[PDB]
């Protein structure tokens, strides 16, 4: 079974790595360990839901990719309902407000909030997108967990509960898991906090009208039999003039150049011939993927927003099964439901229960937050627990431990003589999402037509127009927010005055 | 290809485990990735070394099952030199000493020092060696990285440089890199602090005469045929009657159970039918191996022996590329040699090197420390980087980042339908040694008799005497160390 290239993995990341390369007139075959493609997206079709997305869902401003590459596909968006009231529930109340951080009076817990969101975005500011690991203090940043950043930045515990959240949200890990450096990156090459936690003019502004799953089956459906199903790939060789790419289901296939388009990790599932230098070697057993359970709870209606909430809920608190949940009812306003993420160590903790017994818990939970007997009435359960799946290692994304990104982190993207690798964790935009999906692999496709001297070096690295249907404002900061002192900052100004 | 029992991995784990079913009258098949048997431990021969270790070496003192086994197959030890003074290398300058551990004058260093590795212990009484996760205080100390624990603990720069000294030589890992639970726990479980460190009655007295890898090569002499080299395990698959194991050679295997006598994280290698449980998916993921390179250069003569120095350096600081030597000299004085570790980041950089390179670097060093232009002569060098091996992943064994062994620690020895696990990072005792191989191989094979039905559940586990040959001597300490208080001890009584 000869081609040019043999592309390994069929998500987003692989699948736009192998239209680019069948549009420029290269022969490309696709494996897919799965019985489908898309792999950490995945649109679950039944009488019910209509559709509903189990895995990656959410596309916003500046993610112009994916935005261009589902257009293309024929695929449209809606906005997610921000109409109503967030809440945000803390030691068991909630509290309703308007626009994208949940607000505080306390004065002094005002200054110590206002200070960790800047500082998040001002260290973000020193990391470069493409090389973290130069940033001027890669080291110290690295050598800390997310846990000891807080501890020495937070000098309230309400901002230092809510930073909290805000780590195990968006990387689905505990906050002594991760490297801060791997964190103020990730937070930074997303275009920083507001964008990152945004529903108006973030990343979760939109969905994709009928799944993101239509992405891959798309292209799929273009490339026809090229995608070939239910082949892991078990061995590569590179001894050889082409290389060889076998699978577990006993087939060879032959190539000049290779696109690993799996999660980092999941490279140690193939045995490598001739060995992986040592620095690769050694990196694809220390990139763990965080630990979460996606769940969509359905309803008769979306009784909420009679109440003039919008179904946003940030919930603090560990009795909490549920951190965040957004409302889930179709553009059409029918089947009203409120989808939740279970993250890090609860997803652990309660897939121990049932399926039942998990719906039951976040009912009684919304119920609670919503202040409405309601939420207890559901009409039909879906949920996806991504900790289970061999061929994803869990959701949403790789995350590193401290130390890694310095040591290891320059070897990500590195060629292997003729294998090239794609995935969301490689890209430089938007790394972790499907747009950060589309950007690796179309920057690993072009790195091959470049080794086949079809591009020029200078076009391997490509900008991306943004979209006419999802504009991007830009992010602004007022005044008060650039120049209000830190807590630490107010008290070297009384001791000061005091003198 | 029928048999009883399928062991993937023919380290000493793996080979412990077969030999111990085959004794009992079962039918056993190894499969081993390699070329050759070991895994991390590897004997290479040549005229100019006649032997040398590579890998796993030193053995001492309450590691009684890797000498009672070595001992059946016909292994003698030796002492590794300790006659002369040790010497610790602080500030570019050598300090030597006697004893294990270096000593200290200043008044505040000397109650820091001691205060640093009695706390160790102290910590250490309170962790479980089958249990780390119940620890009263598990998830406080998972939570943190020993980097965390020392900044709170070592008041002076001092203690923290030999306390960041101590575990990158014994876990080939950063101080931020590794969870301050599952370090505590690897200490607590090789005997404590002076058990660890010690070679006179510690974990370096001794090393095997001809190599530790004829422990390996002496088992796949027992088994013959039954050892099956250069078949790399791909596929496991449990749907059926008999478990399926597919080698990457394209030949299948059929047995009741499995034995997995591979690292953890190695697990990845392996594609599963059904898939594993969540929890297990997960943790092999989790549980990267250090990074080292061992290197031995060779001299004429053991003339470090003339000056009173036994060979032994402690190395602080940035600059130098290894912090810890032992003589490698033969029992019978001759193929002088002093073996040395470039550990956990110093590995990585200097890999970069040539091998000319690196010898250089090394015995400009061992010059420096020895005082002695002999140093820089040496007649050979033998070396082994163990971050570059596919079917390791480092060396010397599976560390824990911050976070994972409470919450995924209970998974590592939990089997998997037929599937056991061994391997030295499932043992209770000096895993991560060539003795946790052992206690883990014979403990997964009688899970499997007892699964069997052919022993009662009480004998999975199974004490083992002391030796004769290596008896061990208590641990002891003085009045001082026991009640001298820390330096904030001190500041509190002020
Ligand atoms: C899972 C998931 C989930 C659940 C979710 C999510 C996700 C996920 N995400 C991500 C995505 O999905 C990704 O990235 C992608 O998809 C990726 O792609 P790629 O790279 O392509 O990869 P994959 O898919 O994996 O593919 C691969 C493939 O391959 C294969 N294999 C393997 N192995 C093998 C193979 N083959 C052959 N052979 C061999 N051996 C497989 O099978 C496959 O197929 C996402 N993304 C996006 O974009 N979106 C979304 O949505 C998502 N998701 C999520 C998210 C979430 N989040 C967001 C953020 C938010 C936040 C908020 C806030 C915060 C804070 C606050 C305060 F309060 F504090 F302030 C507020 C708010 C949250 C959530
Ligand atoms: C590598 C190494 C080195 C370099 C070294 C060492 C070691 C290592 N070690 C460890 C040992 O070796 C181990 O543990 C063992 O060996 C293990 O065993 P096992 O478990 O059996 O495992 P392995 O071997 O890995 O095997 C496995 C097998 O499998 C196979 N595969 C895979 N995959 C697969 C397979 N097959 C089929 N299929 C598939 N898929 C493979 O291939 C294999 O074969 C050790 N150990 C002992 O015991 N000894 C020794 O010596 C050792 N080594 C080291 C050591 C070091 N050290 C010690 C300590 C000391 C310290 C001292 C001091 C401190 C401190 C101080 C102051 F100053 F601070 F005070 C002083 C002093 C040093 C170091
Ligand atoms: C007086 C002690 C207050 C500790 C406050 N926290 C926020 C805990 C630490 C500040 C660390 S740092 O001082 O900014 O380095
Ligand atoms: C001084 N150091 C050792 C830096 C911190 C003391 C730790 S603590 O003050 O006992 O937390």
């Amino acid at each position: 079974n000869k081609c040019d290239v043999v592309v390994v993995g069929g998500g987003i990341s692989g699948m736009a790595a192998a239209k680019l390369l069948h549009d420029s007139g290269l022969n490309v075959v696709v494996l897919e360990a799965r019985d489908r493609v898309g792999g950490r997206t995945y649109t679950l079709r039944n009488q019910k839901v209509k559709y509903v997305d189990l895995g990656g869902s959410y596309v916003g401003p500046t993610q112009n990719r994916i935005l261009r590459l589902a257009k293309e596909l024929g695929l449209e968006t809606y906005k997610v309902n921000e109409v109503e009231r967030l809440i945000h529930h803390v030691k068991g109340k909630s509290y309703p407000f308007r626009g994208p951080f949940p607000p505080v009076w306390n004065p002094i817990t005002y200054l110590d909030h206002n200070n960790f969101w800047r500082t998040m975005d001002d260290m973000g500011r020193e990391i470069p997108s493409d090389a973290p690991w130069k940033a001027p203090l890669a080291e110290e940043w690295d050598n800390m967990t997310m846990k000891e950043l807080l501890d020495k930045l937070c000098w309230t515990e309400s901002a230092k509960q809510l930073a909290t959240l805000f780590v195990n949200l968006c990387v689905t890990a505990e906050t002594h898991e991760v490297s801060a450096l791997w964190f103020l990156w990730y937070v930074k090459q997303c275009g920083g906090t507001t964008r990152i936690i945004s529903t108006t003019n973030g990343g979760q502004e939109r969905k994709f009208v009928g799944g993101s799953g239509q992405v891959s089956e798309r292209i799929m459906d273009l490339l026809g039999d090229r995608v070939k199903l239910e082949r892991p790939v078990i061995y590569i060789d590179q001894t050889r003039e082409n290389v060889l790419v076998e699978t577990l289901n006993h087939e060879m296939y032959e190539a000049k150049y290779v696109i690993s388009a799996i999660p980092p990790t999941l490279g140690m599932k193939i045995h490598f011939n001739p060995p992986l230098p040592m620095m690769r070697n050694q990196m694809i057993t220390r990139v763990p993927l965080g630990s979460v359970i996606k769940c969509i709870v359905y309803y008769k209606e979306p009784f909420w927003r009679k109440k003039d909430y919008c179904g946003t809920m940030i919930i603090d608190g560990e009795e909490a099964p549920v951190a965040y949940t957004l409302d889930d009812t179709k553009p059409e306003g029918n089947y009203a439901a409120i989808m939740g993420f279970i993250l890090a160590h609860k997803a652990r903790k309660l897939a121990r229960l049932t399926k039942e017994e998990r719906l039951k818990k976040l009912c009684e939970l919304y119920a609670k937050v919503l202040g409405s007997l309601e939420a207890l009435e559901p009409v039909h359960y879906e949920e996806k627990n991504w900790c289970e799946e061999q061929y994803s290692g869990g959701c949403y994304t790789t995350y590193f431990p401290p130390g890694i990104l310095t040591q290891y982190g320059r070897v990500l993207r590195q060629p292997v003589d003729r294998i090239y690798f794609a995935g969301t964790e490689t890209a430089t935009h938007w790394s972790g999402y499907m747009e950060g999906a589309v950007e690796a692999g179309e920057r690993a496709a072009r790195e091959i037509l470049h080794a086949m001297g079809k591009i020029p070096e200078d076009e391997i690295w490509q900008s991306e127009p943004e979209s006419v249907d999802v504009p991007a404002q830009p992010i602004t900061t007022t005044f008060l927010e650039r120049h209000l002192p830190s807590v630490p900052g107010l008290l070297r100004l009384i001791g000061l005055t005091t003198i």
